[PDB]
């Protein structure tokens, strides 16, 4: 609808809907979070700095991400942001220790941020289990790695890393 702001990135819904539902879900830490789950199908861009992206998603699914970064680093923090927007099961789980982050008031974050702040520390856990599958054409696009190397061959489970900038899909 409007533009909002999310780990270093603005997003913009470019089509869909969702409504919210509430959820208690277990992290990988046996810690339960209360999260408001977005319901639907939604594309999204993301401009960052550094990097842009173009989401495509569902209800707890991360279906694509497309992004062009300036480089591993810079693709990687575009991934996680996208990889904790989702919401996916697959991110809770990968969540290590316990989440008790606080601002800068002794206010706790909500549990989106929660989230967010752990996997900006170290996404080493979370990019290990998110899954890897085999990709075909790659005229368009590649594979990036869970160590954010490229690939021709394969990639992490629905990322994609452009061979050219996204205007062509932001248009
Ligand atoms: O425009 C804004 O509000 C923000 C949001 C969207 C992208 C940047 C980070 C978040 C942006 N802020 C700034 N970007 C830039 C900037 C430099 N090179 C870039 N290349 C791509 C890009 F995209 C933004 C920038 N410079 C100063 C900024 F202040
Ligand atoms: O839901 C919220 O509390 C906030 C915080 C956590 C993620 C967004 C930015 C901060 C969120 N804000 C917004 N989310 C959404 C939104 C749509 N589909 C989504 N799927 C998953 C998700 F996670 C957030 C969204 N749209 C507009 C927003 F303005």
């Amino acid at each position: 609808s409007s533009s909002f702001s999310f780990g270093g990135f603005t997003f913009k819904r470019t089509s869909g809907s969702s409504v919210k539902k509430e959820e208690e879900v277990l992290t990988g830490n046996l810690q339960t979070l209360k999260i408001r789950v977005n319901e639907g199908y939604e594309e999204f861009t993301m401009v960052g700095r550094r990097a842009t992206a173009i989401l495509r998603k569902a209800t707890r699914r991360l279906i694509q991400l497309i992004v062009s970064g300036r480089d591993e680093q810079s693709i990687a923090e575009a991934i996680i942001v996208a990889m904790v927007f989702s919401q996916e099961d697959c991110m809770i789980k990968a969540v290590r220790g316990d989440l008790n982050f606080v601002n800068r008031a002794n206010q706790r974050l909500n549990p989106m941020h929660q989230l967010l702040r752990h996997f900006q520390k170290d996404a080493k856990v979370l990019f290990q289990n998110w899954g890897i599958e085999s990709i075909d054409n790659v005229m368009g696009m590649i594979g990036i790695l869970p160590d954010m190397t490229p690939s021709t061959e394969m990639s992490l489970r629905g990322i994609r890393v452009s061979k050219m900038g996204l205007e062509v899909l932001f248009q």
